[PDB]
Formats: structure tokens, sequence, C-alpha cells
């Protein structure tokens, strides 16, 4: 019954493709309602190209269904994990909610207040990493791009909306899990170019200004390196507490209930009106009531689109869906740490307690600041260190939320972690290690299954021996900077570079995490840049003497590399290392007269 809300976005798009539109009585949505199909054309691909580059240099992981653009697969995520409600929360933990939503929203509003974003800003962005334009920058260097922009404002201005509707392109997954990159059913969602900077106009000053940065939050990691993180984990464990706890919420883009988009959209309140004119009609037809096109198999080999709209839940492709997401988590965390102290009883999840308003305030008030201060936050992805161990018991707000966690049962104690360094997080865990030179260093790690197998598959077809050459480079200069620890990966990181001409600039994508900055993207010696990330900015290392040579950057101990998936001591890797000279001919012959750098005797 939100048909007022979303009834411009529908018609336009059943007026455009009138010729086609129709209605489907077979439509296999449940959580959304359907308005109508038109035929499309088939777009994407599921197809996975092997790297020739990574294969040849990693013949022992030879041993060792990614990324569905179909439209057979976008309908398969999204009849698993997209169509799905989430259980909206009670009453009185909808007032625990709001009370920390408000709390929290005065607390990163403390310094920072709410700007509009210009389209300078956004025209610096697409610059800097379509049906009629054929490319982003093209489009906004086009006057008659920034005339649908006006108009579309116009409509927001008015309390209407016509083009802020969703695309639901396919899967991506989430995680490099047990090997071969292959984890995770997450959806990837595209807007119209229009609407991205609309958004990024009304709500991209919390990306810009960095509102859930560390020094902001306290408890954020935003714009942290993946080398940062790990003397994060190792500051909080020197305060006082319990253990560490670090619980994933299964689909959490698919557990935002209505009350979190309204306690996030209380922000407006901290803006000005005209700031709010805006953003209130954005949050309320974009985010509110999405309009979203997903793409169904069909009869005699046809391809349609369907048209559908639904209320609550995050789509994953909003410019500030990693912002709204850290501030949201940061709040559910904080309510848990209520719970688990006391605070809150198992009972006030359906009526609050007659003074426990108030009281959460005073709590928040006095303990809120020591509380984030122990926590990283990232998105969907936490950790906790709590006043005590009571933590692990407090369950019941939690679930109440719809946050319900991961590969484990709904009332089942959580368990912490005794010490930082195993303490999962953003995929990685961080090891502490002491230098040659008797300096020490936390390193992040993973284990060496999920970086090979990321490595040797390429996004779809049509691939060059120089673009596959490039990305090959990227992943092994990138194993340098995060993974140099790591004997087997340091090892086919040379062969690569050594294989791949020096002057060839890295390309391509090695990490989906917010949290890789690409200093290895560069074609710059990357020993110059290690001392720059490790030791020039890093603001743990007060000794600030370079490293001269690749041998003093330290190796993981032989039982810490070896728990964490390396193959030292087995036989195949040992004819693997010592003819690995082979390997990286092979590629130079394949590629061509070029000049080259052996980099093999720096081990
Ligand atoms: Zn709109
Ligand atoms: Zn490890």
């Amino acid at each position: 019954t939100n048909w007022k809300m979303v009834e411009d976005r529908v018609k336009k798009l059943a007026d455009e493709f009138s010729t086609t539109w129709h209605y489907d009585s077979e439509h296999p949505y449940k959580t959304w309602n359907y308005h109508g199909s038109y035929e499309v054309k088939a777009t994407g691909s599921a197809s996975s190209m092997v790297n020739g580059v990574v294969r040849v240099l990693s013949k022992p992981w030879d041993t060792l269904a990614m990324t569905d653009t179909t439209p057979f697969g976008q309908q398969r995520v999204f009849k698993e994990k997209v169509d799905t409600k989430a259980p909206e929360p009670p009453k009185g933990t909808a007032e625990v909610m709001r009370v920390t939503a408000k709390w929290m929203w005065k607390f990163v509003g403390r310094s920072k207040t709410p700007r509009v974003c210009t389209k300078e800003e956004f025209i610096a962005k697409v610059n800097s990493h379509q049906n009629r334009w054929a490319s982003a920058r093209e489009a906004v260097e086009d006057p008659a791009f920034w005339e649908m922009v006006d108009r579309e404002r116009e409509a927001h201005l008015q309390g209407r909306c016509e083009m802020c509707t969703y695309n639901m392109m396919g899967k991506r997954e989430k995680k490099m899990g047990e090997f071969g990159k292959a984890k995770g059913s997450r959806a990837i969602w595209y807007m119209w170019l229009g609407s991205r900077y609309l958004e990024f106009e009304a709500l991209g000053f919390l990306n810009e200004d960095h509102w859930m940065s560390r020094e902001n939050t306290l408890g954020g990691v935003e714009g942290l390196g993946l080398q940062k993180l790990g003397y994060v984990l190792r500051d909080i464990a020197k305060n006082p507490g319990g253990l560490m706890y670090a619980d994933d919420t299964a689909g959490w883009d698919t557990r935002i209930t209505k009350a979190d988009l309204e306690n996030e959209s209380i922000v407006l309140e901290m803006m000005t009106p005209e700031h709010r004119a805006l953003a209130e009609p954005l949050i309320k037809f974009a985010y509110m009531n999405k309009v979203v096109k997903v793409m169904r198999p069909g009869a005699d080999g046809i391809t349609v689109m369907d048209v559908i709209s639904r209320e609550d839940q995050r789509g994953s492709g909003q410019v500030v869906t990693y912002a709204l997401n850290t501030f949201t988590n940061l709040c559910v965390q904080l309510i848990r740490c209520m719970e688990g102290e006391g605070l809150l009883k198992p009972e006030e999840v359906e009526k609050l307690e007659r003074g426990k308003q108030r009281k959460i305030q005073d709590w928040l008030d006095k303990n809120g600041t020591e509380r984030l201060a122990s926590m990283a936050v990232s998105g969907d992805d936490c950790v906790v260190k709590p006043k005590d161990d009571r933590f692990a018991t407090a369950l019941h707000f939690l679930n109440s939320m719809s946050k319900i966690r991961k590969d484990i049962p709904e009332w089942k104690q959580s368990t912490g972690w005794r010490n930082w360094q195993d303490v999962p997080f953003c995929s990685h865990h961080f090891h502490e290690l002491t230098m040659k030179d008797g300096r020490q260093i936390v390193v992040p790690c993973r284990h060496q299954d999920e970086l090979i197998g990321r490595a040797r598959l390429s996004p779809g077809s049509g691939w060059s021996l120089t673009e596959t050459a490039c990305l090959s480079k990227a992943y092994g200069q990138m194993w340098l900077l995060m993974y140099f620890h790591r004997r087997d990966l340091r090892l086919m990181a040379n062969a690569i570079c050594s294989a791949v001409p020096v002057s060839w600039v890295p390309t391509g994508r090695t990490t989906w995490s917010i949290h890789g900055k690409g200093e290895w993207m560069t074609t710059e010696d990357m020993l110059r840049v290690w001392n720059r990330v490790w030791i020039e900015e890093n603001e743990h290392m007060e000794d600030k003497t370079p490293v001269s040579s690749w041998n003093d950057v330290p190796y993981l101990g032989k039982r810490e590399d070896s728990w964490c998936g390396s193959l030292i001591g087995h036989r195949a890797r040992s004819t693997w290392a010592e003819n690995i000279y082979t390997p990286i001919m092979q590629i130079r012959g394949l590629i061509g007269p070029e000049r080259y750098v052996d980099y093999m005797p720096t081990l």
C-alpha cells in the first residue's frame, strides 16, 4: 500500500518500455510487491577466467561460480538472500535504539557539521577512479546531463521522485573463504549516475568529511588502511575488560530494519532547512521506498526485467552504505554492552521500565566514551572488548533487533578470544613480530589459500596478456606490502615481478575491502613504499630508521606460517622454489621482448 511513494518511478519505467511492458502473475517475489515486467537483452555472464600468469607461477596450488551477472544469477541471490524481511524491533527495544541513536548523532556531530556536497567534488571523484552516454567522465562533461540532475533535483524539492530507481546487477562473492575465493552471496546494486550525485549532494558529507573516522567516533576505523588495523586491536587489548568478541551478523544489509533507517534519518535534525529540503525527499524516496529492476529468466529463451518495491532494506549501493552501517553497528554493540552490564533486563525488550530511558542516557553519558574506545567497527564487521564477560550472554536485545549472529544457534552463548592476535576483523587476523633490528611490528595475515585463490581468477573473458600481467603484478606488489611475512607469497610475488616487465604499471582490482588503499598500485620500488608505509607513516614506530634491504623485512614464524596455510616443508613447494626460474622465463617468452629485472636473489 505504498503505491503513492513509488507511483512516479514505476510509471516512467512502464511508459518508456510500454511496447513490451506487461504483468507476470507467476513472479516469485514474496516480500516485494510486483508491478510489471518488460523484456530486455541478457547482460553479463558467469565466466571466471583463470590467470595464466598466476597459474604457471603457483603450480603446487593447482589443487586449490564467483560473480553472476547472468539473469539466472540475479534471481538466485534475490530468492535466497535479498527477498526477505527482517522483523521490526518491539516497542521496548525501539526506545533503546532511538535513545542510542540520538546520543550517537549528537556525539559524532560534536565538531563536524553537515554540509551540501557540490558537483565539483562529484566531478573530482568520477575523474579519479550509461544508456545514451557511454562513460561516466563523458556524462559529467555534458551540460545536458546536469539538466537531468536539475529536473530530478527540482522534483525532490517538490516532493516527487521519478528516476531514483535501483538496478539489481547480480552477485559478487563477499569473502574468499575455504579456497579459490568463493564465499558469500553478497548482492551488488547500481543506480543512475544522476541519482548518485543527488545522493552524494545530500549525504556525501558523511564520507567526504570522515564522520566515521576513529578520531570522531572512537570506535570506527574509517579511512584506516589494513596496516593500521592491527595496532588498533592491540591498543584495545591494553584497556581493561573481558575477552574480545567478534561476531558476524548474517545478511546484515538484509537485516536493516525500518527503525534503523528512522534512527539514522534523525541526522536531518542536525542539518539546515535548505540542506534538509534536498536530503529529506531522497531518504524517503530512495532508501525508504525503493524501486528495483531485476532480471528474471523467461520462456522461449528470453530475458525479462521486473519492477518491484519494498520499505526497509539497505541498498548496499547507497553512497553512505558503509557510513550508515558503521553508525548503526556502533549503536548495536553499545546496546548489547548495556544488557551485559545489567542496565537492560531481558524483559525490557517488550516494554522499557519506568526510569530506564534517562538512565540509559546517563550510562551513555558516562560510559559511552570508554565503551566506544574499546571497539573496532568497520561496516558490519565489529570487535568489542566489553566491561566483563557477561556480554557473551547478552543476546536478548541483539536478537530482538534482528541482528542475529552468523553460524551459531540463536541463544547459544558467544565465545570470546583471549589473545587479540586471534581476533578476526575484516577477513584478517594480525600477528605481532619482532624484527631483526629488534623493533616490533604488527602485520595483517589471513590463510594463504584465500590470497592465492583470488589472484588465480580474473573477472570475465576477453583478457589480453598485457591486461592479465598487470593484474598479476598488482597482486604481487600487494603481497609485498601487506603479506611480506608469508614466505610463499613473497617468493611468488617476486616471481610475478620478475616475469612481468618493470615499466608496466599494475592495474586491476586486487581487493574489495574499503581498507585496501592501493599503495601497491604504483611503479615505484616496493621497498621504498614499504619504508614509507610501515616506518615513516607508522604512528606506532618511534624509531624511524629505514629498512635497508628486503632481508631485514621479517617473516612469520615457521610454526605460525605453517598454521596459516604455508606449504613450507612439503616436497611440492621445495621443487617449486628450486625451479622457479623456469615459469618466469616462460611468461617472458609469451610476453615478448622487453626490459625485465630478476628479483629472486633478493630472497
Ligand atoms: Zn528521485
Ligand atoms: Zn596468520
